[PDB]
């Protein structure tokens, strides 16, 4: 599965872009993680088309109500990445 | 039920904001994140008015003493929103 | 009963900030919260009064050595507030 | 094995420029780590010849989207750093 | 027992820092205190005396190679303060 | 035995001054620890002349890749020092 990443400045602009992103396509919210400076991210998985409209509905809404630092689909992430960052389709984690 | 929210830069702030929203409205004060620069947020469930009510009664007091970041009610929010985020009925999360 | 909150940027200054609420009225210190950024936070407990005493005598010593973030008596925090802050007659938090 | 490392400004672009550097070259993603501040950043290892490609294709594309905080290749780690950063070719680290 | 503080922008300056305070007087080194923003607090224990000897040998040492945030005695602080803060005898905390 | 210590403004810098350090001179890194802000610190223990080489092998290679905070040798650590930071011979600490 694809991709979608969005990232805020702020954790209400967040929530709001992943309802966004969640209700606009077949994507699932998998996990978020924030960095320290008030940076915070979420990520979603579903098929190229989803997370392109997914993630081009949550930077709208991100925009309207926060800061938006990024959006970005990665359409055929490396399974490395599943091991180091929540973006993994089964609570594999990101707590530690 | 819907979803209402504040951020606020400094936590007496917010403590204050939430102490308003709980008076104002039937809604409930469910969880409270902080994203670290500072920013911390508040987040409370109940029915749509009720979360209007509440969320403008705590930007009002989050305003007088404090900096507000953002407000904002999304009616109804994802139950995707409730694995990743501290918005759930049910002590079911942020603690990892 | 009440609750009187400082908010300080450096530590040094919440801890006699807090040896000054404490010393100057029937107030019990029970929990403080860091927010990242610096930002660092001492609640207090007692009447209404001993609040107001309190924090008087907290903000005092916090402005003379230190940086004062914020300074407020909520003198009938909402019950909701001591399940999400720590702010609460018995350990019950601020701890995840 | 070598060690390559990537450090971005924000964590979207830090995951794009993993995924970059693993499908580039023979190089594996061994941890990811941050400092507060929103700084990042990603380790990998394997030949030095991979190191190179991987941390060079893994830069462009940080830059293309993100903030770029340093690149660099370490063709030799000595194994005391194996102890002490989340840099070794076996889950050893950086969860504490 | 007095308690003394000594805040440095930076961790160098403040092991440097303790280091001085604990061979300038009878003081005991009893924790250690980040609060993000690279703030951190060291305290120590001793005679009201020592513990002036103590925060001025260590506050020298910081200015010497680092930035201090703030130096300051207390001494006779409140038995309060033990339960909150890593100021304590005995390893009674600052782990949560 | 002696200490020394690094600090840098971002992680690439302080694994590459680590291992220059190690590489340099027959001195131990035993800890590493960060503050938020992005700042992170890295200690070695050995003989004094060592960590002089050492401190000074590192300083050279992080200013060269990233942003010295500061570096400082203390011949002669209290061994309070070890009971409180992650500069101790053993595998004592800093992990709460």
């Amino acid at each position: 599965e694809a991709l979608g990443m969005i990232e805020t400045r702020g954790l209400v602009a967040l929530i709001e872009a992943s309802d966004a992103m969640v209700k606009a396509a077949r994507v699932k919210l998998v996990g978020v993680k924030q960095i320290g400076g008030g940076l915070c991210t979420a990520m979603v998985r579903g098929d190229v088309a989803a997370c392109k409209a997914a993630t081009d509905a949550g930077a709208a809404a991100a925009q309207r109500i926060g800061e938006l630092v990024s959006v970005h689909v990665i359409p055929r992430p490396h399974g490395d990445l599943e091991e180091v960052f929540p973006i993994g389709l089964k609570g594999d984690s990101s707590n530690l």
